[PDB]
């Protein structure tokens, strides 16, 4: 019995009663629990009325596995028009992320080398390493400044200048000047263009341009005007590695683009295109998960002082060779596992299948879109045992982790995030106990990326 | 719903409050844990005030002081109360600190707009008055209310063995409600600049 199409449940939801609700409400903040109770409700797949086309939700590594198989040459994601729409509009080509077909594994193909590849980790990661000792360095001399030897904060704007910080050493050799000191204009600006793209971006995904483009036209202004102080602050990076370059060609490396430039596989205007996604992507991406696994360390001290065993056993060599800090600290990488399974940034995965294919044994038509939704999967009592507790062990006993995907569209920027997230929490855990009273749990909230609806108190004591 | 400090209250409610904060606040004994954290302010003070002068050929400065004297008042005060440095002396304003020197000047102000007439009338009199008092206020208790919450997640997880301020002390005995001890920091927060 492989059972027809139609035979899978349906989503009770009205497609313009959606549209109406997200208009009026503008955004879906809910989306993640709505997804997930209808899980509850319907079993591990449903499909949704989206008035012809076929959506197709589920959320077992069941479900993955086959989809991996059903990658073409080519695998394909839809069309986010609002992104696309920028593009053309201001002239430039699309970066990795908003491309199919052939153009996609052009460009993709020359970047893995210098991006994801382990030889390219190796050369960045120390550059990574020395923004993260600087974090600590920073914060430690804020501490000792106190009495009672410890500071207690707000570390989002920190922990999101880190990542501006470290991401930009990585890309283009620069450091920028943000740890350990105050924010710029231009690095709060950047911030909150990306938040407010982000916002605007959920608005305009979920109706087509047909009805938006008139419906909500104040919200395509507000899209393009962010997407507009995100390019004028990419671009502004483009133009110093690029004049640089052509007066000196280093003997050494200075980061991930000036490989681009220099090999020039690609045309200068794919090499802008994908410089953009790399430098919008690696900010919120990796920020909110480090948020989100210092406040779990800090609700579960006991698993705290585990990883911290392990990191002051490894400071020796790492501080010697800061490449094997992958290697070497096995149960904080368990930890960052751990953190994306209960709050992945990116809250689904998403396929327009090019053959037909079977899931939970219900036929899947080709030209369908399929929706991996790594929140409930990660909270599957089966496969989790104990899925509310945050245990980095979970993954030492062992499709079970795809919070990146899966194949040859996974994270492009997977190891420099990786990088990012395990320096920062290794150095904070050699010098610091992190703790807090707010020890309910923080309600997360969908606007495009999956992030904390607050940000709680952190207390840093110096040991 | 907040609870008054001692300034506001009277009677007994009053009596309970203020022989639990004389030997934290007053005292001679407490001066002597204290006096040594203010004395390293006012050394700074001092100090970053000499790199100023000898950058210059005259030898001396000449400004309207006033800013830094506040500034150091700022630094000198949570210190001795919280056990914090805020890095105000010496270095420039920061943001939070100008928003707070501001609001208790509007707070003030406004005071002496609404001191001298029942709230019968100045509620109908002056209505815009009391929205500027109230939100000169609401900025004010968000200043205190950070510094508290500090503290207090600091205090619930380790005692320490040496003194680390006035606010310190009135946590760790724990005479006082949380409340009032939240309205008495507020007072002295407010009050000591
Ligand atoms: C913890 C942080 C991050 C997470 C959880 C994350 C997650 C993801 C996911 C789920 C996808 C879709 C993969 C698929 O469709 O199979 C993706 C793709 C992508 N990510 Fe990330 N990402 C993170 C950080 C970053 C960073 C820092 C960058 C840039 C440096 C980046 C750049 C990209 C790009 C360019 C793609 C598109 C690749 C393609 O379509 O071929 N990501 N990421
Ligand atoms: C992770 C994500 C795909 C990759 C992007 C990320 C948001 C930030 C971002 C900006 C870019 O210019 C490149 C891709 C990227 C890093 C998305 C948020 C949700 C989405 C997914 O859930 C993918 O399945």
């Amino acid at each position: 019995t492989v059972l027809p199409f139609e035979a899978m449940p349906q989503h009770p939801g009205n497609r313009w009663l959606r549209l109406l609700q997200i208009w009026r409400e503008q955004g879906y903040e809910h989306l993640h629990l709505e997804m997930h109770q209808t899980f509850q409700e319907l079993g591990p797949i449903f499909r949704y009325n989206l008035g012809g086309p076929r959506m197709v939700c589920v959320m077992l590594p069941e479900d993955v596995e086959k989809l991996q198989q059903v990658d073409s040459l080519h695998p394909c994601r839809m069309i986010l028009e609002p992104w696309v729409a920028y593009r053309q509009h201001r002239g430039h080509k699309c970066g990795v992320f908003l491309l199919n077909g052939p153009e996609w594994r052009f460009n993709r193909l020359r970047l893995n080398p210098d991006v994801l590849s382990p030889k390219a980790v190796q050369r960045f990661l120390p550059m990574v390493d020395a923004v993260a000792r600087d974090f600590s360095q920073a914060l430690k001399k804020k501490v000792l400044q106190n009495a009672r030897g410890s500071l207690t904060l707000d570390v989002q704007p920190s922990i999101f200048h880190y990542t501006i910080e470290a991401s930009n050493l990585a890309l283009f050799g620069e450091r920028l000047g943000l740890v350990g000191h105050s924010p710029s204009s231009a690095s709060l600006n950047f911030l909150h263009a990306l938040e407010v793209m982000f916002k605007s971006t959920v608005q305009l995904m979920f109706m087509p341009r047909s009805l938006s483009r008139w419906i909500s036209p104040k919200v395509w202004k507000e899209h393009f005007e962010a997407w507009d102080c995100i390019f004028q602050y990419g671009d502004n990076c483009i133009q110093k590695i690029y004049q640089e370059l052509a007066f000196n060609r280093p003997q050494h490396y200075t980061g991930i683009v000036a490989e681009l430039l220099l090999k020039a596989e690609l045309s200068l205007e794919a090499i802008k295109a994908n410089s953009m996604e790399l430098t919008a992507g690696s900010v919120d991406t990796t920020a909110f998960p480090l948020l989100m696994t210092l406040f779990e360390l800090a609700r579960n001290p006991d698993v705290q002082q585990i990883l911290r065993q392990e990191s002051l056993a490894a400071a020796a060599s790492i501080s010697e060779h800061p490449q094997k800090a992958t290697t070497e600290l096995p149960l904080l990488r368990a930890a960052l596992k751990e953190t994306l399974r209960l709050y992945p940034v990116g809250l689904f995965l998403e396929r327009v299948v090019s053959s037909d294919l079977v899931l939970q044994n219900y036929h899947i038509p080709a030209g369908t879109l399929v929706q991996v939704f790594l929140y409930s999967l990660g909270r599957n009592a089966a496969l989790f045992p104990r899925p509310e507790r945050y245990n980095p062990q979970r993954w030492l006993d062992i499709f079970h982790h795809v919070p990146f995907g899966f194949g040859m569209r996974q994270c492009l920027g997977r190891r420099l995030a990786e990088a990012e997230m395990l320096l920062l929490l290794h150095h904070v855990l050699k010098h610091f106990l992190v703790e807090t009273l707010t020890q309910e749990d923080i309600k997360m909230v969908y606007s495009f990326i999956l992030r904390p609806g607050t940000s709680p108190l952190l207390t840093f004591r110096a040991i």
